[PDB]
């Protein structure tokens, strides 16, 4: 079957032209890691790029790249040759010259200065006939070739010449702008991404065999989030590098035209997309086309909304069409919309966490360059409520600082601006500071998503908790088979007590970083507020969206807030049930137990608790979290001083163990204490740039104890309330 | 197709698709057209969505269509044959208007299939695709309860999908026209299957479970107290009919029993259920206080409805006093301990026919603070007590939590039952999950035992909680024998 072909996917690397193979690649083939490679395909055309070697990427499988696909005619899903070819090669003269689309407002010379720069410690080979693009000079502009010494003997080199004509040539169809986006251009969303990998690559690249087959491709896909999360430009590269016919309709249109010919307009849309097999069908605003909620009102919108279900209805086979749509919330669309047959896949998109924002920053800021103390990692971790679209405004808004800072002192004020300055226009780090202060990000009360940086390890002591949660929530995560072996269902979720500031909502962190698990964070006030505005359908949401980002972990902090708002223990006439906590404990017996949702609880008094929470099958697991110990008081310290200049004197472990019935809470305002007396120190010392021994002895001090000892023993009173490990301690076996 | 009418499908949303004017006609014609074509046969899809005359009140031609369909519904004389049926979600989701003799008068409803009816309906549809010797059907359709019919066609597809694709990338064929010499070597795989429970999201989760129970009286120990009167009570009216109307007594409507938590109650509801071959429907304390906080107090109804539907059926209340814990209890606030929730119960128990064989049982664990009126001579007279389990009954508990699991031939369950005497279900259920958790452990540590040893329950046998204390089996007595009151009269002799 000639094993040397191989499928092609997309490559994670950002370089331009670096391709990626597999160990058991280049020992096939004696190839080095700075060989030539010879690379073919469809039109009889060849190509010649650089071999990388790479032990990281996968197992076996050939990375590849877009700057590339491009240029040979190559889409995903197909079968590259790959061969050595070990040809001397050296340029001698080189002719290229950009197209007339792209060089709008630029003038002078621009062969010295841009490409000259470039081409040197690179050694990039180029082939007749390719469309090479590269990335700088505050643009995105690239050239071709068209006379230039025989194919092909092209090797780059500081002693080649080069030379213009002055009349660029259009460019043709058989071409495609790499000026447009494609999966590289996706920041952020990974896992999200992958999936509709998965579920549109199979019927618009093999249509003969979904019209061999009986199985029945998905006939719509929603996608979810706030809006500038990117639900529109993934709907437009999963169609620009599948050679799909994307046809956008955004949704206000439709009710933008007169009554009577807005459902011919999107009537229309769904036949001209069928004759442009294959399709893919984007609806960007969807929650206003149907919100059949509250609105009740108008002819018309029933009338589209029905056109709109008739029309995703009738999706047969006949030709492959992919509806995708785009809303913010899930309860905000029709149910009539969610039905089997119009939208059966849902996949929901939220706020890119620290190592998802900081490979969207480059991706927008390619074209612009930096200087050398101009770090993107450390402005990407102050902020997490930015919205993708968030960042990609801050980084122009950046930019107008940047260049307005010098435009003053140039002073050059004419028609045609010269392309020789841009090459200068370099950020400082001081346009990123202010680009933080007056920029107003949108989402920021919303439910955070993402899996923390907290592991056990980071946490010192608290082996008794550490032992129990490692073996009720990380089993059966890591070792699923062995569950099934012994005929034992998981447990659905624990909740621990203690008390306040001692690390219960760390802990939780701490054990969904163990399992590799998401974390979803829900306070006291967005559960008390649901309670006083009668509005208890934000439950459904919190609860859908912990089941769908599997493997996830609830948790829920301060559960007796309510209690302690309608009173406790006694408060009024009634027990200690109320409509919130009946949401959820309906919720979670609703839940399925072979999925990977857990749900944590934290609370500071148990004792106001509602015993049916804790009832058997539902939070039955209680835990209990005690004050830190001596091993556990130096994590604590060491976190707090982790950001600041600490001494070699200043010892924490004898801190630590001077404090003992300590919470974190009170380490906690000891460090922040002295961090203020070192403060001022060097600030009325200026009229020294380390903590001192002094300033944590003298703010020791002031070291408060915020938990009694009667709350030890009332907590105390509670746990082997629970424990009852008397009568059955000594048992023998007969026999 | 099998009956060879004319069948003529309208869907709903494409009445409202078209201008208005030319939707009534278009629907009018539907029914002129099918009429000719006798035997004919017409089926609305959606009909929820032409007649919401419940909240909707907003559109002319709404109320237009609606009419002309019940119209065109209400001339429907012996003429030809033809068959209007209509499809919809809810029994309270349609005109009313809809409901009458002569337009919608036989209605029938379906639901979720069990385990059994979830079997059937696989391999129908992967009859097509071949299977390996290690794919069962059956295994994959017992973890799943809340998947609707269309779920499991599109999970068939959707493990489709992965098996091709596991095998595509190593193939690496790539042409136009796809030769067929590769089909006959597409076998799915269990593992396409464990994927596909994992990412898949069922739609139908919550809702009135309607299905038979597996639970008999043989795998429930001992009990034979509460074993002979349930036997007596339900089973007696529905196998035997002829000797009660013989005898000129009406069955009993309903029975609540009480008992400690976590001693098998639901279990006990559901063995009967099994004895007299009847459905069962569960309503927990959730559902029942959802409608009290929610002032939402129509979803009784439904619940009655559809239980009364599936003749014969088993209507069981689980944990009836959450409403009043939740208002206080015994005293709480000002009020006594009658509610909304309640009361619309007793309403739709007072209105229900005896000939019937749905039957409605109550169950408590504070059966203090229920309303005396629930408990009124035709409506719950039957009270009987749930104890705790025995020496016999403690040995059904462990056996089921064990019997999952490999259990060892030293392991002795009828010692273990005969040490725990005042032991709950729940008691013996954790010390069971305990020493599971230790064999767990033991077995993950010790790979740096694939069987239960008798030292993780010897172990796991220190941590033996008891829940239920002596007070709270006084307090339930004195109930018992304040309803028993067998004195006075124990000793008569007639005269002759
Ligand atoms: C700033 C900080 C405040 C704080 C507090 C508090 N009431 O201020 C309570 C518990 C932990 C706390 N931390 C804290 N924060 C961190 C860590 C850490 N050490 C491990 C730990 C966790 C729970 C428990 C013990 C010790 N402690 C470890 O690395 C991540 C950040
Ligand atoms: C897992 C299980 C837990 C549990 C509990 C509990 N609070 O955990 C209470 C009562 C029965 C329980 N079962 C249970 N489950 C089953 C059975 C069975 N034995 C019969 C029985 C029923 C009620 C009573 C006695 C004994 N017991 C029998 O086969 C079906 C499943
Ligand atoms: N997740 C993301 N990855 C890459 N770019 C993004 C992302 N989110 C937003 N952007 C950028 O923000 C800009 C605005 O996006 P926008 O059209 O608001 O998205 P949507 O239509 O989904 O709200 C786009 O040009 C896009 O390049």
């Amino acid at each position: 079957n000639r094993p040397n072909r191989l499928i092609v996917d997309e490559a994670i690397n950002e370089d331009n032209s670096v391709v990626s193979l597999s160990q058991p690649k280049m020992d096939e083939l004696q190839l080095f890691r700075g060989d030539t490679v010879l690379l073919k395909g469809k039109k009889r055309r060849e190509a010649v790029c650089i071999v990388l070697s790479d032990d990281t990427c996968s197992d076996e499988k050939i990375r590849m790249n877009r700057v590339v696909r491009n240029n040979l005619r190559v889409r995903l899903g197909d079968v590259i040759s790959i061969q050595p070819c070990p040809d001397v090669k050296y340029g001698k003269r080189i002719h290229v010259l950009p197209i007339d689309d792209t060089v709008e407002g630029i003038t002078g010379n621009l062969f010295e200065v841009y490409l000259k720069p470039y081409f040197l410690e690179a050694y990039r080979p180029i082939r007749k006939g390719d469309i090479f693009l590269v990335r700088g000079g505050m643009r995105a502009v690239e050239f071709k070739v068209v006379e230039t010494d025989p194919s092909p003997y092209c090797i780059v080199a500081p002693d080649t010449v080069i030379h213009c004509e002055g009349e660029p040539i259009k460019r043709e169809d058989e071409e495609e702008s790499l000026n447009e986006v494609g999966y590289d251009d996706i920041g952020g969303c990974r896992k999200q991404l992958a999936q509709i990998k998965e579920m549109v690559e199979l019927p618009l690249r093999h249509p003969a065999l979904f019209k061999a087959i009986g199985v029945k491709p998905p006939r719509g896909i929603l996608l979810y989030g706030p809006p500038g999360t990117g639900k529109t430009l993934i709907a437009r590269a999963v169609a620009n590098e599948t050679g799909a016919f994307f046809f956008l309709i955004n949704g206000p249109e439709i009710m933008s035209k007169l009554a009577g010919e807005s459902e011919s307009n999107l009537r229309k849309a769904f036949e001209e997309a069928e004759k442009n097999a294959p399709a893919i069908i984007f609806i960007d605003e969807l929650d206003a086309i149907a919100p059949k909620r509250e609105k009740t009102h108008g002819e018309v919108e029933r009338r589209i909304v029905s056109q709109l279900l008739t029309l995703m209805d009738g999706l047969k086979q006949r030709a492959h069409v992919i509806v995708m749509a785009a809303t913010n919330r899930p309860n905000s669309i029709d149910p009539a919309l969610r039905r089997f047959g119009r939208f059966d896949r849902e996949v929901d998109i939220g706020i890119p966490d620290a190592t998802g924002r900081l490979e969207i920053l480059q991706i927008h800021t390619k074209n612009m360059k930096l200087a050398d103390d101009v770090d993107l990692e450390q402005v990407a971790n102050e902020t997490h409520g930015h919205v993708g679209a968030d960042l990609a405004a801050l980084c122009s808004e950046a930019a107008l600082q940047a260049i307005r800072k010098k435009m003053d002192l140039i002073d050059l004020e004419d028609e045609t601006i010269d392309a020789e300055v841009m090459n200068s226009l370099a950020v400082t780090m001081d346009d990123f500071r202010w680009a933080l202060s007056q920029s107003n990000p949108s989402a920021l009360r919303e439910t955070v998503v993402e899996v923390p940086q907290v592991t056990w390890e980071d946490i010192g002591g608290l082996e008794d908790v550490k032992r129990e949660l490692q073996e009720l929530v990380q089993y059966p995560v890591e070792h699923p088979d062995k569950f099934l072996k012994f005929g034992m269902t998981p447990s659905k979720g624990v909740l621990f007590y203690g008390p306040p500031g001692c690390g219960k909502t760390l802990l939780a962190k701490a054990i969904a970083n163990e399992c590799q698990a998401n974390f979803i964070s829900i306070k006291g006030p967005e559960l008390l507020t649901m309670w006083f505005g009668e509005s208890e359908a934000n439950v459904r949401e919190i609860f859908d969206k912990a089941r769908q980002a599997a493997p996830c972990v609830l948790f829920f902090d301060e559960l007796d807030s309510i209690a302690k708002a309608r009173g406790g223990n006694i408060g009024d006439g009634g027990g200690a049930a109320d409509r919130v906590i009946n949401q959820i404990l309906t919720e979670m017996d609703g839940m399925s137990t072979k999925k990977n949702v857990f749900i944590i609880g934290a609370t500071n008094r148990p004792d106001i608790i509602d015993p049916a929470i804790l009832r058997p099958g539902r939070l039955d697991q209680l835990i209990y979290i005690p004050l830190p110990d001596e091993k556990s008081r130096v994590a604590i310290l060491k976190a707090n001083l982790r950001k600041s200049p600490v001494a070699k004197d200043v010892d924490l472990e004898f801190l630590a163990k001077m404090t003992n019935g300590f919470s974190g809470a009170d380490l906690t305002e000891i460090c922040q204490r002295a961090c203020k007396l070192a403060i001022r120190e060097s600030i009325e010392s200026e009229i020294v740039p380390e903590i001192r021994r002094d300033h944590f002895e003298e703010a020791m001090r002031f070291a408060r104890r915020s938990v009694s000892d009667n709350d030890i023993r009332k907590y105390e009173m509670f746990a082997q309330t629970l424990q009852q490990s008397r009568g059955f301690g000594s048992f023998r076996f007969p026999s």
